């Protein structure tokens, strides 16, 4: 009776159809049919992203592709735990309120100027997003933005207070491209191609550094009248209490080890997934240092995303084991050789940057990273490029709301028009397809 | 400065001490030192049960016992997922309110008699606990019990309204011994020795059936004046709405497949951990049937317990790999042959039934099931007996509160005395040591 119940039944139909009608070796048929089935369920979101994730192994198992335990073992990949470490690290500094103090201390550095208020509001939202979340960084920023844009209250003077709203919802999404913790897509790429924390930063941090100015520039040079206004610094000030310095200290130490993981680990006996150990170490230090309780981490952690990671890896393995990766490689063989590597990575970048407007950031990564990385491997090319690309572009949702929660958070502020966002994002999309295809060409040799 | 911070440092000291001073082959020393370290941390609970759980692999890995990924793979054991299925199954019928209707419909079957009120209150708390939880079943029952014992309000007439309070807190714990979902210890035993759902029910359901009458009898024949009183059936009645029949239907179907897993699976091609597939199948049916949202399951699920399971399995493997299981087998060799199998299982049953009063139900199972099952295996005896025993006995906390949350839930009802509980439990403990050692002898050949 419901929309989604039908999408599911139409997908069950589609599967059954593809299954019986495709004219290939049995494994490829099964692999293709499953790919389509999942593809639909993640893009439509007829079932919850995480329920679909769980659907992957239970199919794999019933269709004899894997044994139950083999399939499940995916959900215990070391990146999954690295991400759970980053969740606990966030939980700590939120419960501790170290996110508020980093906001106040930087925001009140700007004395009383709306010019240097919004510019510091974007610079914080981005720096906080590197470690925290997107949905979380955005929802935490909204009250602090509405606090500032209350002195220039005239909402017949909209474009002042739309620039600073749309500004953070993008700064949250762009800041999420800086490190391996931040936005799930990054983690899905890292789990797929086997990246370290310090690996993904060598890619993303440059891209975030480039894209934040470029995005502010584009919002600016549409309609900004904000070189005017004054501050209302209205609320109780902040102060470092029972080891907000400790939470910072652990955080600093953790982030330090993540960066210097390569020499530190090598000069320790070369442990296997060092970054993950550092991440689990963080959870231990944070608990021994009494600084955060476990009930907190259990609330903060998006276990649904952690389960998603696994289902996506399971999918990747279903494609390999059924030879569907090799089959598509053969099928695209003539096409990709008739295209350039420029042409390809332009098509890819474009495709996702717009697909991510209609569907979930991570759901899109969870579908496309496996398909592309595994096909790239059948071509015997390093799957890293295509994977990192997809993950960055999947976090480039700038048009409508519903694209990301950050977009829909500043939108519910009952002010910003549907039409307005749809055209700043349309420029910023292309702007990125440029920047990405640009950078993706430079990171080659 | 805090109590627990010291326990930790004293434990770190103890480890360091044992590590340097024990006069054995290196692996045994490391294995023993770790066993002690963990043993302390789980019994004291200086660190959260779950943080200690995470501490297991991170040690194993740093001390070269396992590779990071190998150690982590433990957290994806198929029983872990079976238990997550049971969490989602509970989440469904609570959000749906099917637990309330099963309470009302059975409670209002008793017309207006306090005699047949409390007797049906225990019979429900037990039947609900089989599937739901203990902490959850107890906290859900408290308002329904205080609702009944408000007509005999005279609390100078205490022993009427203490019998019916202490009664449910035990019915919740006893009902948790009926099936593999219910109380974590059961799952830790099942993961260790490789039990199916229908396996653990063949053991526990008999034991729950026996122990519930035996426990009521003991509370009764201390001070019961409850053959008197009348009902206040005060609140809005219940009615089957948007598929509370569906939730029941799925539940029934799920529980059906779990029972008949053996012939159904055999007549399907013999899939690997069928019960787990059924459990994950439940999560899918419940989502397709739209009957429960994922945000619900994410709140309901005790991810901390799911992580605990893994840490415990990891420990078990640390004992095997270091040969600490074989070493203790050799060390207890002369003692266990000088004892009977009666003597042993009497000592075991006694030991836990009283240990579980001072420390966490599952934390105790997580420590003792590995140690015993692995030592039993070094003696080349089926580890099932000792494991199932420990898991049942670990759920036999009847003395002080703080033993289980169910005990401390009816206790905060500002009425029941410390002294009172401590002596009904002391009888019931021995009563069980009897019943268990009894039953444990019968389930032999
Ligand atoms: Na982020
Ligand atoms: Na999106
Ligand atoms: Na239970
Ligand atoms: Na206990």
């Amino acid at each position: 009776l419901h929309r989604n119940s039908l999408i599911v039944l139409a997908d069950v139909a589609l599967f059954l159809a593809l299954y019986h009608f495709l004219p290939f070796e049995h494994n490829v048929v099964l692999g293709i049919s499953m790919l389509a089935f999942i593809a639909v369920l993640w893009l439509t979101e007829a079932l919850h992203v995480t329920v679909t994730a769980i659907l992957v192994p239970v199919m794999a198992v019933f269709f004899g592709i894997f044994e139950t335990q083999a399939a499940l073992n995916n959900f215990a990949n070391s990146i999954i735990f690295l991400f759970l470490g980053g969740f606990a690290l966030a939980a700590a500094m939120h419960h501790q309120g170290l996110d508020k103090v980093i906001a106040d201390k930087v925001l009140a550095m700007a004395q009383g100027k709306m010019s240097v208020a919004v510019f510091m509001l974007f610079g914080v939202t981005a720096l906080l997003s590197m470690w925290i979340s997107n949905t979380a960084t955005a929802a935490m920023m909204l009250p602090l933005v509405l606090g500032v844009l209350s002195k220039v209250d005239a909402d017949k003077q909209r474009s002042t207070y739309v620039f600073v709203l749309l500004g953070v919802a993008y700064s949250a999404s762009i800041g999420g491209i800086a490190t391996l913790v931040g936005s799930p897509p990054n983690a899905i790429a890292a789990a797929e191609v086997g990246l370290s924390f310090t690996d993904w930063m060598k890619f993303g941090l440059p891209t975030a550094m480039m894209m934040l100015p470029m995005a502010i520039a584009i919002l600016y040079f549409l309609l900004k009248p904000t070189l005017n206004g004054m501050f209302e610094l209205d609320r109780a000030p902040v102060n470092w209490d029972k080891g907000k310095v400790v939470t910072l200290g652990i955080f600093g130490l953790t982030v330090f080890l993540w960066i210097f993981s390569s020499p530190i680990n090598a000069a320790l006996g070369g442990f296997k997934s060092f970054d993950t150990l550092v991440a689990l170490g963080a959870i231990l230090m944070l608990s021994f240092a009494r600084v955060v309780h476990w009930k907190e981490i259990q609330k903060t952690a998006d276990w649904g995303v952690l389960l998603l990671f696994g289902g996506g890896l399971c999918l990747s393995n279903v494609l390999k084991q059924t030879g569907t990766s090799v089959f598509l490689a053969n099928a695209l063989s003539d096409m990709v050789s008739h295209m350039g590597i420029f042409v390809v990575i332009l098509v890819v970048a474009t495709f996702v940057v717009f697909l991510t407007e209609f569907a979930s950031n991570t759901a899109s990564a969870a579908l496309l990273i496996p398909v592309f990385a595994t096909v790239a491997e059948a071509f015997g090319m390093s799957p890293v490029l295509l994977s990192v690309l997809i993950a960055v572009a999947a976090s480039c949702a700038f048009m409508l709301p519903v694209a990301t929660p950050p977009n829909a958070i500043v939108f519910a502020s009952g002010h910003i028009k549907q039409s307005e966002m749809m055209r700043v994002g349309l420029y910023l999309n292309i702007a990125c397809i440029g920047l990405l295809t640009a950078i993706a060409m430079l990171f080659w040799q």
